[PDB]
């Protein structure tokens, strides 16, 4: 089987260098963060957080829909995109969180922030919200780390896939063979990326070896109650209980159609009160298949949240 280019895409395409040239850099702790900032309408701030394999580039066709209503800020997570590397060489959830919260202190943010999170980016937003419950205006999430995975909800294939990723063979398939960028990322986009679009995702990870570490460390954080990192399992338990009780926090969940092993994500999202549910085309990296539908849904949700405030 083969996937097909979107025959109109080369005409609104944004290449890697075009996106990076629009970004800014800021020293943060012992490193630096590369980020997009639309600047205008700073009375609000919408912070878009990518997850594994990607970067701020993931949001390039989503963010123009929301810029007219609020300042939009989109970082490359540490070790990813064009950001600096992690000073301690480590790329666990809490390492990412250290740089993200330090970076927030430098951004002149409003008291209450809107988060838009994908995959592990949503975990970062959820954990920030749990620790800063008075700083959250709304949360948009999609393909998100909503809850732990109990052992009776863990089937053998996911058990063995995580065993593989936690083994030396898993380390080599990522660091030497770039599994998550070269295979997982295009496999979970329904269209075929233009060569220049794929090159933007490849570029941070084009060389072999340790530079690819964040794309191995993220799946190793998976919150399997059986065998998963205990600190991450507790972080996710804590913010899941907070989200289940957060009746006054407006949320938007963007469901993928058909998604990819996403049923537990959708079911977990349904346990959070005050959630608007929408659906767009996609597998996992749904920004690449339905960015304008997503941007329109988020724009309408943000306008409704601001109007009702
Ligand atoms: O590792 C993750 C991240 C995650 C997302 C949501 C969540 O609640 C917990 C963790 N996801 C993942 N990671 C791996 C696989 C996977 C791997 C192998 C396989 O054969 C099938 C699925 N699937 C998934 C998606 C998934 C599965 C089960 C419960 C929730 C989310």
């Amino acid at each position: 089987t083969s996937k097909v280019y979107d025959p109109e895409q080369r005409k609104r395409m944004i290449t890697g260098p075009q996106w990076w040239a629009r970004c800014k850099q800021m020293n943060v702790l012992d490193s630096f963060i590369n980020y997009y900032d639309s600047e205008k309408h700073a009375e609000n701030a919408v912070i878009f957080l990518h997850g594994n394999a990607t970067s701020s580039y993931l949001w390039r066709h989503v963010v123009p829909h929301i810029e007219p209503v609020a300042r939009c800020i989109i970082p490359d997570l540490i070790g990813m995109g064009k950001s600096g590397k992690s000073g301690n060489g480590s790329y666990r959830l809490l390492d990412h969180y250290k740089y993200l919260t330090a970076w927030f202190e430098l951004l002149n943010l409003p008291k209450k922030i809107i988060f838009v999170g994908h995959d592990w980016g949503a975990a970062l937003a959820f954990h920030y919200a749990y620790e800063h419950q008075d700083r959250i205006k709304a949360i948009v999430h999609m393909e998100s780390v909503v809850d732990v995975i109990e052992s009776w909800d863990e089937w053998p294939d996911i058990e063995e896939a995580i065993a593989l990723i936690k083994s030396e063979e898993g380390e080599k398939m990522v660091l030497e063979n770039n599994f998550f960028v070269e295979t997982v990322l295009p496999s979970k986009i329904m269209r075929k990326l233009e060569p220049e679009e794929f090159a933007a995702y490849l570029e941070p990870f084009k060389e072999k070896g340790e530079v690819r570490r964040p794309t191995l460390s993220w799946p190793r954080e998976i919150p399997l109650v059986k065998g998963g990192k205990p600190d991450v399992v507790q972080i996710v338990r804590n913010y899941n209980a907070y989200l289940r009780a957060s009746d006054d926090l407006p949320k938007l969940f963007i469901e993928s159609d058909p998604g990819f092993f996403s049923n537990a994500i959708v079911e977990g999202a349904k346990k959070f009160p005050n959630t608007e549910f929408v659906k767009v085309k996609g597998l996992h990296f749904l920004q690449e298949d339905a960015p304008d539908e997503m941007g329109k849904y988020i724009k309408s949700f943000v306008e409704r949240v601001l109007k009702n405030e």
